[PDB]
């Protein structure tokens, strides 16, 4: 198992443009598209994202190909953070993947709501850290796929994936 396939079991895969559980355009694995509520917007920027005009369609290796970024782009971003750079070097590598998890879905910004957890994590205080995690929106609106990336970060393992 690893962060590719992790991803693909949370996040399905859609070859049409489709509105999320909160009403966003995404298409793909998991590629939000915009938080627009117009739908030609979201033609848009997924006829940008692909390269071509698309009218809401792509292939199975387009979204692949999209994931890939979108997964480059989330590590990206964990290392560019300051904060996030020394958590995540720090962790092993189903960990990371965990953490990686995280970033892809929410971004940045929510990511940093976690850093109570995260320094806990830093602490050995594993469980505890977990329970905190479980407290949140994240949780609260997509509570199976969260309870899977909170084991896996507690754990060190991929048995919430088998
Ligand atoms: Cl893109």
């Amino acid at each position: 198992m690893n962060i590719f396939e992790m991803l693909r079991i949370d996040e399905g895969l859609r070859l049409k443009i489709y509105k999320d559980t909160e009403g966003y355009y995404t298409i793909g694995i998991g590629h939000l598209l915009t938080k627009s509520p117009s739908l030609n917007a979201a033609k848009s920027e997924l006829d940008k994202a692909i390269g071509r005009n698309t009218n809401g369609v792509i292939t199975k290796d387009e979204a692949e190909k999209l994931f890939n970024q979108d997964v480059d782009a989330a590590v990206r971003g964990i290392l560019r953070n300051a904060k996030m750079k020394p958590m995540y070097d720090s962790m092993d590598a189903v960990r990371r993947a965990a953490m990686m998890n995280m970033m892809f879905q929410m971004g940045e910004t929510r990511m940093a709501g976690f850093t109570n957890s995260m320094r806990m994590m830093q602490q050995k205080r594993w469980d505890e850290a977990a329970v905190n995690m479980a407290k949140s929106r994240w949780y609260n609106q997509t509570p199976n796929r969260a309870k899977r990336v909170i084991t896996t970060f507690r754990t060190g393992t991929w048995d919430a994936y088998k």
